[PDB]
């Protein structure tokens, strides 16, 4: 390539002005707000050297008509009249350039449209808006080809972990010709760097091109190659099909310039000490400060019903977590937090599930966890929803060009994507403002999930800050899934964060610059997974790494999880307690992995400090990617060595709120990956100090151990994979409180003891026991005459009705029994040998071989008493039996709740007199049945349905069945046909039908099919040898009629008392009826709804004798 040439620059037509503070001084034109040229200390950087006296407004060139005034001795403003008819364009703006100390301010401090514009209206010509501002065209700093050192230093956004986002440009010339959106951006020579922040929202494209706030322009003036970097376009005043949006969606612009000499100290001037420096001027997510104590974060799920993570019940797996860590910082995710759990009701964000205990319970879970550093998120979704929801309406759903419905997600129901500038346009800020009213303060995060993905239309830079603003206004945090999404925003993206997602693509963002400058600030980055090779191969930063034990995609893995913490956050986090200062890479590496071999420059060495000039050095053992010292690191504080290798021993100074500690209160962990000893040198202030060990389990701090100190030295030799705590004074574990606000004393079985049961019997046949899970249970065995354990339930309201279940998995075909006693009435329930495999995935003890009870299997399955409170709850008693039997029972999860259920005789209590199920008030699940094996553990396509006329009735969208066939709420199963298996059955705890008895089993059902559905009667443990069943095919109930089909079969109780009834899928095909897909699935031809089961005992007299 030649060298290249461009137009000199004649000056002789232009008054320039000067604003300077006492470090920096600006050359502005005045008759337009360009900076031609800065100077700091001597040193020089360019700005806009040649004119260009033009701004597009809505994609149109515009020369402005300037008048220009000093305000004062830093600050200069422009009133700038913008005029062009033949584009409708008649508006006029204000621009203030403002010198504070070594920055420069670029504002639009004022707009007006001349045009009528109102906001939240309609306007009939869009083109009268003025949408969108550019000085593109007008660098806000540059550096020559002239100068030394020029180079300029950008990143773009990637999120696969083979291919850095970040560029790094000589300035020369000749050099290529760049014209490049940008995230990041920084010019230096070998004497000042300069960074530039934009609040503008701009995309050029998707990938690399988006949230492309800064756009870098090569411009050839002279002899000279110009490198300039520039605000992209700015968004303003814009509508959707015609409707302006709200007022809040216009945000001013607004951009600004930092320009520092040597900022870390290595006496080399580059973009490090820009980014350094642009920590001053950029925007920071709202509640970044949070993230670097946020150690353990997880997902809490609730699903389809079944309440398996109840509000109250979250703070004991808190509690756990806090012992376990020493007081680690927790970040709990609630997905499932709304409606009947994770995808229900969609949009209605402040219907908070009933079924796990409502706001109340939220709110004590929320006001008791942050003694514990212990932070609150929710799931929401803004992309889609179901019938069911309040929120649904024909207004907001979205529709594909052809007039056809966006279909969306199909689990529990058949979703119907939103239109997301619609839901924006049409009040969706009052779903959030009505959540805050009703949940109060303290919740710190927002997951929006599925946002990103388009499914909802635009969901790019602009809707997604505007989402973002809307969610911060209420005091929350935002988070969000994917790895590119929310990058000006967002503290937390789930993708990046768990480390198993979406392969070596779809992961964190991978730019050491924007790493560098944000490290702190979220979870957004490329954590350690080898497989995915480039930056995931050993970060030396770390990254989080989330798992999960409270069934998230079936997850239940404490251990696992614990160890993880250690094994990758507790690092991760201790780096976020500092910020970068220095960034060195090495040579190049060639890795072969994901069906590629390609080259990857790792960082060997990161410095980081934090403002009491603590100083930590991390660096790669070697560059060499083919040796194990590629993934090793040492890791100095102030030069002293905290980590080498497998292992650390590590300060932590700070309590679970990111607290400074008391001295008495500072600490170090050790965590070792392998076995063999260590030795480390102590800082000053604990070399002459005793040291005491801890070994960190679930039961807090717990084999106190002094070390020997020699010559200010510790050496460790202890187990693989086993946190331990140190501290220079003995300490203790407090008391936990365990399950309060729940009614009774740790109804988990955590607490290491059974001391504060009442035991009547022999007490040495009760004892807690890990399941194949290491979940803790009560067990019953062994035992020749009846052991009961009873505490008071506590707390409870006068005058109340309650339902309380246990879990319970009997091996023994001895009766294993709750009972509850008022005071003043006495009522009882129990099981025999337990007949019904666990198959609820958000479970801990579904039947999956790593939560087996025992034998590789688990029955549990809740067990119900209903009760209701006299005038006095002071003596109130909860007992769990069990009569003599060789062979086990296991409890777990004692829940007392407030429940309004007439289930016995149109009345509350356990009693006498004919069943009856409305499902209006189901305390959880599908009682008196449980999901059955048809879909093996899963989240079960089987739930309670929630009635929103029209929409959930039949004839919406054609329609076949009713959601819900009286009352509110009906029993529902989504599209599981043609399986020949169980869907659910009742057990004999939950119904029993009695030896040698007669019932009426008499229901009102929807089917969508002819005989794709089954009544079915069977006894004993389901088999699908297959075991015997009575069968009832059963007709669909639509072709000849106008509502559901009433059902009746007589059922005779066998001698073994082990009897069920249930629903079965059958092998026969459905049929759809010429219909497909989500039309399929919507109108109900797979489905099947039950309600108004009655079950009555009688005497077969009369023409009862004939059938
Ligand atoms: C998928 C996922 O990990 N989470 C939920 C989700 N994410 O949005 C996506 O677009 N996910 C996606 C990923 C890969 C390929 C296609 C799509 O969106 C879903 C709602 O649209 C759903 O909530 C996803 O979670 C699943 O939820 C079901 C129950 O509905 C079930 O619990 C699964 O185990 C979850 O992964
Ligand atoms: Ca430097
Ligand atoms: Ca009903
Ligand atoms: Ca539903």
């Amino acid at each position: 390539m030649e060298k290249e040439t461009g137009p000199e620059v004649d000056d002789s037509k232009v008054t320039y002005d000067t604003i300077q503070s006492k470090v920096l001084k600006a050359v502005i034109d005045q008759a337009f707000p360009r900076v031609k040229e800065y100077s700091l200390n001597g040193h020089t950087l360019p700005g806009q050297v040649q004119q260009f006296n033009q701004v597009f407004i809505n994609n149109h060139r515009i020369t402005p008509e300037v008048t220009y005034k000093k305000i004062n001795e830093t600050t200069a403003e422009y009133l700038m009249k913008l005029r062009d008819d033949a584009h409708l364009i008649n508006a006029e703006m204000t621009v203030r350039l403002q010198v504070v100390d070594n920055q420069l301010h670029f504002d639009v401090t004022k707009i007006v449209n001349h045009n009528q514009v109102t906001p939240g209206q309609k306007i009939d010509d869009e083109s009268k808006l003025l949408s969108s501002i550019s000085f593109l065209g007008n660098a806000l700093v540059s550096v020559s080809s002239d100068q030394t050192g020029a180079k300029f230093d950008g990143a773009t956004m990637s999120n696969n972990t083979h291919v850095s986002g970040d560029d790094h440009i000589d300035v020369t010339n000749p050099m290529k010709d760049l014209a490049k959106g940008y995230m990041y951006g920084f010019v230096s020579t070998d004497k000042l760097a300069a960074g530039v922040w934009s609040n503008s929202q701009n995309s050029y494209g998707g990938g690399s091109n988006d949230w492309t706030r800064l756009t870098a322009y090569k411009e050839t003036v002279g002899n000279a190659n110009y490198v300039g970097i520039h605000s992209s376009e700015w968004q303003w005043e814009k509508a959707y099909k015609g409707i302006v949006f709200p007022e809040y969606t216009k945000e001013l612009p607004s951009a600004k310039v930092v320009i520092t000499e040597d900022a870390n100290a290595d006496k080399n001037v580059d973009w490090q000490d820009g980014a350094i420096a642009y920590r001053s001027i950029m925007n920071n997510p709202q509640g970044w400060e949070k993230v670097k104590d946020i150690t353990a974060y997880r997902i809490a799920m609730n699903f389809g019903s079944q309440a398996q993570n109840p509000f109250l019940m979250t703070l004991d797996g808190i509690k756990k977590i806090n012992l376990h860590t020493d007081g680690l910082g927790q970040g709990v995710l609630l997905k499932g937090y709304g409606s009947e759990g994770h995808d229900s009701g969609h949009l209605n964000y402040a219907d908070i599930g009933k079924r796990i205990g409502g706001v109340e319970d939220f709110k004590t879970l929320i006001e008791k966890a942050k003694k514990y550093g212990a932070h609150l998120g929710i799931h929401v979704n803004a992309s889609e929803t179901y019938p069911e929801s309040k929120y649904f309406n024909e207004k907001i759903l979205r529709k594909n060009p052809d007039g056809s419905y966006s279909y969306g997600w199909n689990w529990l129901d058949q979703g119907i994507n939103i239109d997301a500038a619609y839901d924006l346009a049409h009040g969706r800020l009052a779903r959030w403002e009505d959540l805050k009213k009703k949940l109060g303060d303290g919740l710190d995060f927002i997951y929006v999930d599925v946002w990103g993905n388009g499914q909802s239309g635009d969901n790019g830079a602009w809707a997604t800050h505007v989402l973002a603003k809307e969610i911060n206004k209420q005091g929350w945090r935002f988070a969000i899934e994917w790895g590119h999404g929310g990058e000006y925003d967002s503290t937390f993206h789930h993708w990046a964060a768990d480390l198993t997602y979406g392969g070596y693509t779809n992961k964190g963002i991978n730019s050491a610059i924007t790493r560098f400058i944000r490290n702190h600030q979220k979870d957004a980055w490329v954590g350690d997974y080898r497989s995915y090779g480039g930056a995931a191969n050993y970060p030396l930063l770390g990254g989080y790494s989330m798992k999960d034990f409270e069934g998230w995609q079936g997850r239940s893995d404490y251990n696992g999880y614990v160890t993880n913490l250690f094994a990758h956050d507790v690092m991760t986090k201790y780096f976020q307690h500092f910020t970068v200062s220095k960034w060195e890479n090495g040579t190049p590496v060639t890795m072969t992995d994901n069906g590629s071999t390609y080259k990857w420059t790792p960082e060997m060495r990161v410095e980081l400090v934090d403002a009491d000039n603590n100083k930590v050095v991390v660096t790669r053992k070697s560059n060499d990617v083919n040796s194990p010292q590629y993934r090793e690191r040492t890791v100095t504080l102030n030069g002293r060595v905290i980590q080498d290798g497998s292992a650390y021993l590590t300060p932590w100074n700070w309590d679970a709120n990111g607290k400074k500690l008391s001295t008495d209160k500072e600490k170090m962990y050790y965590f070792n990956t392998q076995a063999g000893a260590t030795t480390w040198t102590l800082p000053s202030d604990w070399a002459k100090s005793k040291v005491y060990l801890y070994k960190l389990t679930d039961q807090g701090k717990t084999e106190e151990q002094e070390l020997t100190v020699k010559d200010g030295k510790i050496t460790l030799d202890l187990l693989a994979n086993q946190p331990y705590v140190l501290y220079r004074s003995k300490q203790t574990n407090p008391e936990m409180s365990w399950s309060e606000g729940m009614h009774i004393y740790d109804q988990g079985f955590n607490s290491g003891t059974l001391k504060h049961w009442t035991i009547s019997g022999d007490a040495s046949k009760a004892e807690i026991v890990k399941s194949q899970g290491a979940n803790d249970m009560l067990r019953i065995q062994g035992n020749k005459e009846k052991v009961s354990l009873t505490q008071k339930l506590t707390g409870l309201k006068p005058n109340t009705k309650y339902a309380v279940y246990v879990g319970v998995d009997n091996r023994s075909n001895a009766k294993a029994s709750i009972t509850v006693n008022t005071g003043e009435k006495e009522v009882t329930t129990y099981t025999n040998k337990s007949l019904a495999l666990n198959y609820v995935k958000a479970y801990a003890h579904n039947t999956r071989r790593n939560n087996a009870t025992v034998d590789d299997t688990s029955y549990f399955q809740n067990m119900y008493a209903f009760f209701t409170t006299g005038a006095d709850v002071s003596n109130v008693t909860l007992t769990l039996s069990r009569e003599a039997g060789d062979e086990a029972t296991y409890f777990d999860e004692i829940r007392t709740f407030e429940n309004n259920s007439s289930m016995y005789g149109d009345k509350h209590d356990t009693g006498k007199g004919t069943f009856k199920q409305d499902f209006e008030n189901v305390a959880q699940g599908i009682f008196p049945f449980v999901v059955g094996g048809v879909e093996g553990v899963e989240d079960n396509r089987t739930h309670l349905s929630e009635k929103h006329d029209p929409y959930t009735q039949r004839g919406w969208n054609g329609k076949k069945v009713d959601d819900v066939i009286e009352g509110n709420w009906s029993l529902k199963t989504n599209g599981l046909v043609s399986r020949r298996n169980l869907v659910y059955q009742t057990i004999p705890q939950n119904f029993r039908f009695e030896a040698g008895k007669t019932y009426r089993v008499t229901f009102e059902y929807e089917a969508g099919s002819d005989n794709t559905y089954a009544f079915v009667v069977g006894k004993g443990e389901f088999q699908s040898q297959a075991s015997n069943l009575e069968m009832h095919e059963l007709p669909n109930t639509w072709t000849d009629s106008k509502k559901a089909k009433k059902a009746t079969f007589l059922v005779t109780g066998a001698e073994t008392g082990d009897t069920w009834v249930g629903i079965y899928s059958t092998g026969n095909a459905s049929n759809t009826r010429g219909d497909s897909g989500g039309n399929a699935n919507f109108r109900g031809y797979n489905d099947f709804m039950m309600d108004n089961l009655q079950i009555e005992e009688i005497t077969l007299t009369g023409k009862m004798l004939t059938e």
